């Protein structure tokens, strides 16, 4: 019905991906052998070279992510065996424990197998396999209002928060053939979290907030030479902006500026202070101290962007077209201080890639 797509996807994939691996001679036999399998069975399977290759090239093609310099590094697990609730579940225990590395983060994605032929073998509820409920009853909100409505779907299936402001969410997660998708609790031993203190202001420690140490999107498409693995986790190592100016600092997250400002001990009364501007510099220089003291790697916007500026030079260096969003890539503090902020850049889609899919809950 529609193998035609699939068959021209695999021909752009293919040609390209061995051009790079230095293998351009063994295109001709390797594309008969996909079309052959095709036809007899409407789809065909990635070699663990071409699944390596083409999850690397997804991430150099993320127009949004300031971070691709690293893409050919990437660590990636081949996890298309599984076929029970409790292989899915270790895979994404080993997941956290490897990526985490005892706070020396490794890039690493974990690729469970694709959807057959729309169907989804796997379906993860997680946004990302770390993550903090949220709740909102009786107008007194707890938690990260960003998970009100996967917390809620967690509590319909008999999962219940201790309604801390940091509670951990259970893994949750549907299998073909079920109605309802499982949830386990994660072991502790397996999270690190970070204490956030300031490297000068003693009394930031009275705010108590934390966060987690490895940000694990759990809930995107990858899509490689016309195959879709919906569910393939990733993750790289937080740039600090991310915790500090958007998790704990956004009104609708964790919305912590006003008493931020108060421990600096800095009035809150006047715009023409810039007590808001203020109050997020020293936030995040607390957040960039507090994972360096504990030894988790991070990253700051001002270095991020420097590396940022070595992979354009390397696109070109390689005669690759470089493609990337302006608006998501310019940093959310003193973003004219980067050379981002100061150029252009074509949002062109190129494949392979990450994708946005439709949630399973509401
Ligand atoms: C190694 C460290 C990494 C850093 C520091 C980094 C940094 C970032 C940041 C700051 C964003 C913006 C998110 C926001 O505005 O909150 C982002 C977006 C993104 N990153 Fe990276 N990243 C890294 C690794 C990765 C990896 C390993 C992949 C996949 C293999 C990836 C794929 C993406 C994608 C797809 C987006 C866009 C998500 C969307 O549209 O919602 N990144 N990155
Ligand atoms: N360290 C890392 C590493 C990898 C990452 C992969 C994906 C993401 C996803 O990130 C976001 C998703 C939704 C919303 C936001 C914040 N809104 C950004 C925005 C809004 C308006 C205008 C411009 N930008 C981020 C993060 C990763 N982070
Ligand atoms: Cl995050």
């Amino acid at each position: 019905e529609e193998k035609e797509i699939l068959w021209n996807e695999a021909k752009a994939f293919i040609a390209a991906c061995y051009q790079e691996l230095g293998k351009a001679a063994e295109v001709k036999d390797r594309l008969a052998d996909i079309k052959s399998e095709i036809d007899l069975t409407g789809s065909y399977v990635h070699t663990k070279e071409e699944l390596e290759h083409g999850a690397k090239m997804a991430w150099r093609n993320s127009n949004r992510c300031i971070g691709r310099l690293f893409w050919n590094s990437l660590n990636v697990i081949d996890r298309r065996d599984v076929r029970t609730k409790e292989e899915v579940r270790d895979a994404l225990f080993h997941h956290i424990e490897t990526a985490t590395n005892n706070g020396k983060i490794r890039p690493t994605i974990t690729i469970f197998p694709p959807e057959e032929k729309g169907e989804k073998q796997v379906e993860i509820w997680n946004h990302q396999l770390i993550r903090y409920a949220g709740y909102e009853s009786d107008g007194e909100r707890i938690g990260d209002p960003a998970s009100c409505s996967l917390t809620a779907a967690c509590e319909e299936l008999g999962w219940r928060g201790e309604r801390t402001d940091f509670d951990l969410l259970p893994l949750i997660f549907r299998m073909k053939g079920d109605e309802q998708p499982v949830w386990y609790e994660l072991p502790r031993s397996l999270v690190i979290e970070v204490p956030i203190t300031h490297p000068d202001i003693e009394a930031f420690s009275d705010l108590e907030l934390k966060w987690y140490g490895v940000p694990i999107i759990s809930d995107m498409k990858l899509e490689v030479g016309g195959i879709h693995y919906n569910a393939a986790p990733f993750n790289g190592w937080y740039m600090g902006t991310e915790i500090g100016a958007r998790n704990l600092a956004d009104e609708k997250r964790y919305d912590k500026l006003k008493k931020v400002a108060s421990v600096i001990g800095i009035a809150a009364d006047y715009n023409t202070d810039l007590w808001k501007d203020q109050a997020l510099v020293e936030l995040n220089k607390a957040v960039l101290h507090s994972y360096k003291k504990q030894g988790v790697s991070i990253v700051d916007h001002h270095t991020a962007a420097s590396q940022f500026k070595r992979f354009e030079e390397q696109a070109e260096e390689a005669g690759r077209k470089l493609t990337g969003d302006w608006t998501w890539l310019i940093p959310p503090i003193s973003p004219a201080a980067t050379h981002i902020f100061h150029r252009s850049y074509d949002n062109s889609i190129v494949k392979p890639n990450y994708f946005y899919q439709d949630k399973p809950y509401e």
